[PDB]
């Protein structure tokens, strides 16, 4: 059994990226899915600044996290993925090989990286040589 909402919350500090911007990075679609998951949430705790909350669907997550609460929020994101603690969870999510295995190594810019990288959004599916003729002929055709 888990599902532990530790109230532990002495002290509060996000760790976000300087040379990788999440926010510019990680837009809020990505991470709605992610932060409505409880799971998640219970590792972002520790991290979670002051006045900050949690919103449990990802439609109140858009609307909460817009732009400023979103790098403060995303900011305890990275700070959990730094940790490692937050690593197993993006498997979970169908999130890249790459993407979950940075998050476990507690590296926020490979995260970030991997995930524009491999869930790059150019709907690539379907690599398979069954057809394109890559081998033509040269007569007549």
């Amino acid at each position: 059994s888990n599902a532990i909402l530790a109230t532990m919350n002495v002290p509060a500090g996000p760790a976000g990226g300087q040379q990788v911007d999440l926010a510019s990075v990680l837009t809020p679609e990505i991470m709605a899915p992610i932060l409505a998951n409880a799971d998640v949430q219970e590792r972002l705790l520790p991290y979670l600044p002051s006045g900050e909350s949690l919103p449990q669907t990802a439609d109140e997550i858009q609307n909460t996290l817009t732009s400023p609460q979103f790098q403060q929020a995303l900011g305890m994101f990275s700070a959990a993925l730094a940790s490692g603690q937050l690593g197993p969870l993006m498997c979970q999510f169908g999130l890249p090989a790459e993407a979950v295995e940075a998050a476990n190594k507690g590296d926020v810019e490979a995260f970030a990286k991997a995930m524009q990288n491999n869930a790059k959004p150019e709907q690539k599916e379907g690599d398979t040589k069954d057809k394109k003729d890559e081998e033509e002929d040269m007569s007549l055709d």
